[PDB]
């Protein structure tokens, strides 16, 4: 039940506290990895932990904070690799 999740988030998702929103919910859920601003205005999330935790995080990612407007989320799941010690933003 440990897994890795990839998500990329499109819309009004930069400059609206989106990464900090992902982070707080990741910390609440025990999830490690990062939320990364991409050069096309989208956001990438790379997250590791228990699959049900990741699923809860994905629910939050699809909404974002009040200031965001999430248009689309592409996501996938793969084998847990155990690569992270905490949840960061950059
Ligand atoms: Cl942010
Ligand atoms: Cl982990
Ligand atoms: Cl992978
Ligand atoms: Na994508």
């Amino acid at each position: 039940m440990l897994k890795r999740m990839y998500a990329r988030v499109y819309g009004l998702v930069q400059g609206v506290g989106f990464r900090k929103f992902v982070q707080i919910h990741a910390i609440r859920l025990g999830i490690k990895g990062y939320a990364k601003n991409l050069p096309d205005g989208s956001v990438e999330v790379v997250a590791e932990g228990y699959e049900e935790a990741l699923s809860k995080l994905l629910e939050r990612i699809k909404q974002g904070p009040p200031a965001a407007e999430v248009e689309k989320v592409d996501y996938s799941f793969s084998e847990y690799k155990g690569e992270f010690e905490d949840f960061e933003t950059y």
